[PDB]
């Protein structure tokens, strides 16, 4: 049992409302004075209810936002240009809510709403735009393969927008469904790639060749989720990379190349062996115990094949001290490893 | 083994609140040497919490059901934390690594979670004794609201306050409050009306403070509002708004738009009924003007905290 | 310079809240075209010109009124910078997508504002003093405008300085009042009377916090009603009147009081204390000028039941007190 | 008045929690079976007051904490070695908190002390660890100076333990003064180096492999950052190097270099280019003014001074093959850079 609004005949104050909204929408001009639109909003809350303005508010949006999904049908088009009109529609939405909200502040703070449990005006843009576009399986598989088409082509060499991928992947996070629709789909398709990576590098490549490989990749990586990416992904991708390059085939690289390393007292290349395989679960553990074997093999081709023996010992012994000391960083397990080692012979 | 078996024999003592028979030190250094460790830890760990399932059959008295619950979550915590003292160099490894494996301590709660809480039988125990102590405390029974703050804190560690509880909890009180407001509007003049809805709302906030959790405010308070005032609105004024303005109650006065200020279409509702009163008033008079405007700018004024919307409502029945 | 005309004129008319007189569009482009060919630091200025002019009406004044206007001021602010905000979002999003330093836009003038309105120290007082009027008027029985001063400390959270300017004082009034409050009340009220009252603080600042103030208040503000209305008077509450609620088997308040100590340091070890000292002697005068009515039996079980209900009912069962009775009853049965 | 506690004789109760944190301190047995204790914490509570138990373990805990400070007097010992003894002083610390915490865990977890503004068990032993070890000036002094040089090093590609400085940079977080003290000086020394490495290579090296070696620059900090840096020091750090090594030679660069690569049309490097420029502030923009400079330059060339092999219009297909190209490889299809040529084009 309510009481009559101000204004000159019934529905006078919220059609300036709309109108606004439409002009907002259609990007042309505001009609009004904004004193005069702020006043109309103050007005439909103070004499009828907020909810049923919002609602009405959410129906004028939600109609608009159905009608955008349109220009999403015009396949097979590009996957560049589609995924740049998905961009182009969220600025375009973004702005436009933004806009919405500066009109409709009063009922976003309204303490009647305080304990409502109606988002936010921002939030309910943030939903409609959801259900409406990036919700749609066809929209959503097209912009989702263009974001990984992406990632997969800067992963072979090619030049791509990051800025273009940093902003739908940031709508993905706006949107909040970066985790499901796109970030185990990247997870699943970089444990693919780099676990075909490692095994025909592994193959094509020595041992120096590889680990440099692995650590450009590592590194690359980090430039990505720094760039693009959203922080939740780190350790996720990280290890992902770690596994598939290093952790699958710690053994490998180190019965291909290890030996080599050592005899060619290659200590750089040492360096790197270490501080690659210290990022991976086991990979110290395995490169000492390697290097226990290296080093009792040694002896046994010293007393086997000897010019003079106590010569060839110490000259061993200081070229494995200094690996130790610099390539492994003084680590006691190493030199204790050695220790028990040499009393093999 | 001979050095997995000190470790072995230490939880267990943890596990069993007995001696553990090595100095620390020793223990320290064991599990460093040993660094498959993080599996044999939390294989002995769910051995030992799947055991305590067992003495949640037993059913037993709903307090004393809860008091049990809470004893084993705390054992729980006392012991995952002192385990992960002992195992810090595992844990920190772990973390040194980009492990996808949980710590210990969510690693226990993991456990817990599967293994207790999340059982059919005792979840809805755990539950329903939960939602009997706030019916208990609402119907002004003295409860331990210490218990009832431990063991929700406890479902949202778990994770599951949200699923568990807050549905649940958020229907009964609609229910109750939906009911009472009914039975009480019939039973109660307007100015104790309020005054009881009002009690409410303050004993809803500080049951919020004391026991609930944050997320729960929101929802819970615009029940409590619109169960109490919200389907009540129109017929509150019908029954008491006249008495009120025609007796000059002016502290009622305040408090009615106060509480109605709360829940939507309450001032609006008050609005509509105040040129209303002044309509007819007003047409009483004209079938003493100034009396009636200053008794009526005063009400404006403090009950009504000087709102324009009500001065120029005011100001248009006066041109009748 | 044509262009950037445009968007001046643009955010005057939002700053002045009459009409944008260019289509929308027209805009969007400006602002993109000024980005691909200093702009952040001319829209800052242009902001900070308007803001710095909204200073003088606050050197006039009515403390509600005052406060009225600074919220009105706060509001039109916040309009008028989500809107700036939409019109220049491709600044926003590629000062942004370019790793910037810089604040947002929002955020630059939240800087703003701080700076030229709140920061000003006649205006903070007067704005600080006149919350914490209305709070001390609401304590005192009067109806205030809530919504009013959740917007208002709302303001000072978005602003960074709730913590500084508002809450210390908050604090220091708050354990003035209520220091003062617990020494009057504890003379003029019984105690069945001074436990519901507190009971009643407790559950209004409970609701205060709720409905205006900022949670990061929560602990220190309960803290100091719980210290000022019990902490202060425990020996005496249980002096005053522990005898007469046990004799006269007030279970209701002895429950209450219980409730309530159970929130304070050395609540229930003081009331454990006398617990033992009523149920010593008590017992001990059944036992030495018995009751002619009853058997000495009769009057022991009699007490025995109304101990065990109180310890059941009013402190839930509690072992520690079931103990102490068990003690307390072997000084005399 | 308060309850006596139950106990033989004064102060039991207490001396068993006394001898079991000491124990805990000292790495040695603790000779209780784990119920009494827990018993012991709970009976203190009850009857006595938790504020009082909480403040005797306070000064047990800061007892043993101020004694550890003396071991780092012993300088001048090697930076490395100096670290790690920090570092082990910590995990001690940390590993003898946890134990505590839980044997304590009633303190922590009671009703009473919901409302208390003093600091949970846990933050109470940061706070003591902060004032008396960490916070001393010498050696806050020594362990940010190891740390900086540390990362030095690395940067001049010695191989150092990135685990040891992750323990050490996430301490200085858990303490919250990873801002105060390390953030501050690592941007300082981070700006030092990179402004002073940016003028150095660029009079050494030719634009391709200055632009290459910026790249792997970017890359490595990524790498530092993910590795043992907080995430809060992202933005910062990034924005150094990229204001060093680009910002401050975004004109010079293609002054040196910008004519050669599109004269000898080096498709990988302008891709390269173009990538970093469009990190920085004006770089895309100073890149389309060179751009322009450069089509007007070479068409007026185009049609003054012909070539005798071609008609100059083949020549100029020719031209406009090979920018429509790099536009489209390099550029990534940017219209602001065909606009600029289709206006630069109307100048010949």
């Amino acid at each position: 049992s309510m009481p009559k609004l101000p204004e000159n005949y019934t529905d006078e104050t919220w059609q300036k409302l709309k109108e606004a909204v439409e002009a907002i929408q259609n990007s042309t001009s505001i009609k009004y004075n904004l004193e005069e639109l702020y006043q109309a909003v103050e007005n439909l809350c103070s004499y009828k209810i907020s909810a049923n303005l919002y609602k009405q508010l959410r129906q004028i949006c939600e109609d608009h936002i159905k009608a955008q999904i349109h220009q999403f049908r015009e396949d097979s088009l590009d996957s560049v240009l589609f995924l740049k009109k998905i961009d182009r529609c969220w600025q375009n939405h973004c702005r436009q809510m933004i806009m919405i909200r500066s009109i409709f502040l009063f009922l976003d703070r309204t303490y009647v709403l305080q304990n409502s449990m109606l988002p936010s005006i921002w939030d309910m843009g943030l939903e409609l735009f959801r259900a409406h576009i990036i919700s749609d399986q066809k929209v959503q598989n097209k912009t989702i393969d263009g974001i990984l088409l992406l990632i997969e082509r800067e992963r072979n060499g090619e030049a791509i927008d990051r800025s273009l991928l940093r902003s739908l992947l940031s709508m993905l996070s706006d949107l909040q469904i970066y985790q499901d629709s796109f970030e185990q789909r990247f997870l699943e398709e970089t444990n693919r790639l780099y676990a075909a990576e490692g095994q025909k590098l592994m193959q094509e490549r020595e041992v120096p060749e590889y680990l440099h490989h692995v650590n450009k990749r590592l590194e690359e990586e980090a430039d990505r989720l720094i760039t693009y990416l959203d922080q939740t992904t780190q350790k996720s991708l990280i290890a992902t990379v770690e596994k598939q390059l290093l952790g699958e085939h710690l053994t490998a690289i180190l019965q291909k190349g290890l030996n080599n390393l050592l005899d060619e007292n290659r200590i750089q290349d040492l360096s790197l062996l270490y501080q690659l395989f210290s990022r991976v679960r086991g990979g110290v553990q395995v490169l000492l115990q390697q290097w226990i074997e290296y080093i009792k093999a040694f002896g046994s081709t010293i007393v086997i094949n000897p010019k003079t023996m106590r010569q060839e010992l110490d000259d061993f012994k200081d070229k494995v001290d200094h690996i130790i000391d610099i390539c492994f960083l003084k680590n006691e397990k190493f030199i204790n490893a050695m220790k028990e080692a040499f009393e093999t012979f």
